[PDB]
């Protein structure tokens, strides 16, 4: 049902979410498992040796096996088609510094598999580098992502920077009335509360549950976006003494299409926090945490396929997503608890997005 490489994809990117959720068990968070998955894939190419293998390891395969390359190209091109009506701004890149001999022949070989162009920028100039970089990727979003890199993030001794963003404000299937939209308490998973901005709708909506192994109940909707292709998954357990931790540990590109399968439509009355995440992630040591410790290491870092003759490591390796939901007797189910969300390409099974909202 799912594309091969979509299913790698994106059971990679959630490995990775699932490093991230546990680092910031209690903050929020949104990511974007198919984008770091996609960036690595391309890392795949300009690595070797053993920082190529730990690569390869984690995402359980290689851009060199045949067709692998062509499908990710094919992948991302249905994600980001006209057809899907629904738009989803993203951009990757990897900078690396000016006059450092590049192995003939990978500039376009690099163009021909991912028709991406690696960035020359002299990091000499560091705020001239960070601000260039930096208005890349905003100009890549919609203008939606900025300030990517922070002061300090880069130095005159930067080399290679990975860099990775999303921007996406979907337009939902069938709309939230503004009418509806109130001010609702909010409980925290440590016990506190806030009052922030529910949309309120009362409809026939995709819905299912199921249970933790420990045999905890967790709700599961499905919002489909006006494009047909995306939908929108908000999971949380039943029980708010239940942490949400309880389903991001057992979360999954599999699991999320088994809670599709198993969805039924039903006259319900959906209260959902109105929110807009912005998030930047370090995927050093949630990579590292997943074996890919090498091309983070100066030396150690073995990146000859695209320089043999310089030294090279990843300086930064950072992805930013900007999330925003909005507005675009039944069974009640009321989001004021911290929850998961999941944005799906369903034709394919991707994994696009992936957070927990902790506090709206
Ligand atoms: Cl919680
Ligand atoms: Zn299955």
């Amino acid at each position: 049902p799912p594309s091969y490489v979509a299913h790698l994809a994106s059971d990679f990117g959630v490995r990775v979410f699932q490093q991230v959720a546990q680092a910031s068990k209690d903050r929020n968070v949104v990511f974007s498992p198919y984008g770091v998955a996609s960036v690595l894939a391309m890392l795949q190419l300009t690595t070797g040796g053993e920082t190529q293998q730990q690569i390869q390891a984690a995402m359980g395969f290689k851009i060199d096996d045949k067709g692998m390359a062509p499908a990710l190209r094919h992948l991302y091109k249905e994600l980001m088609g006209p057809w899907n009506k629904d738009e989803i701004s993203t951009t990757d890149a990897i900078f690396v510094q000016r006059d450092l001999k590049l192995v003939q022949g990978f500039m376009p070989h690099f163009f021909r598999l991912f028709r991406s162009t690696v960035k020359q920028v002299d990091f000499s100039e560091v705020e001239r580098a960070r601000f260039i970089i930096n208005d890349w990727v905003k100009t890549h979003t919609k203008g939606m992502i900025s300030n990517l890199l922070g002061k300090g993030a880069v130095d005159q001794l930067t080399r290679l920077v990975l860099v990775n963003a999303l921007y996406f404000n979907g337009q939902f299937k069938t709309p939230f009335p503004d009418s509806s939209t109130h001010r609702r308490l909010f409980h925290k998973s440590d016990g506190s509360t806030v009052s922030v901005p529910m949309m309120a709708q009362t409809n026939k909506f995709n819905y299912t549950e199921f249970t933790t192994p420990d045999g905890h109940y967790y709700d599961i909707l499905e919002l489909p976006y006006h494009g047909d292709t995306l939908s929108m998954f908000i999971a949380a357990p039943y029980e708010k003494e239940v942490p949400l931790s309880a389903l991001t540990n057992i979360l999954s590109a599999q699991l999320i299409s088994h809670w599709k399968g198993n969805m039924t439509r039903l006259p319900r009355l959906l209260v959902l926090p109105k929110f807009s995440l912005e998030t930047e992630v370090d995927l050093r040591k949630p990579l590292e945490n997943l074996g890919m410790t090498d091309m983070f290491r100066q030396f150690q870092a073995d990146f000859t396929s695209l320089s043999d003759q310089e030294p090279l490591h990843v300086a930064q390796a950072l992805q930013k997503v900007k999330i925003e939901v909005n507005e675009s007797a039944p069974e009640e189910i009321i989001m004021d608890r911290p929850f998961l969300f999941v944005v799906r390409h369903n034709p394919t099974g991707t994994v696009l997005f992936m957070g927990q909202v902790m506090e709206p």
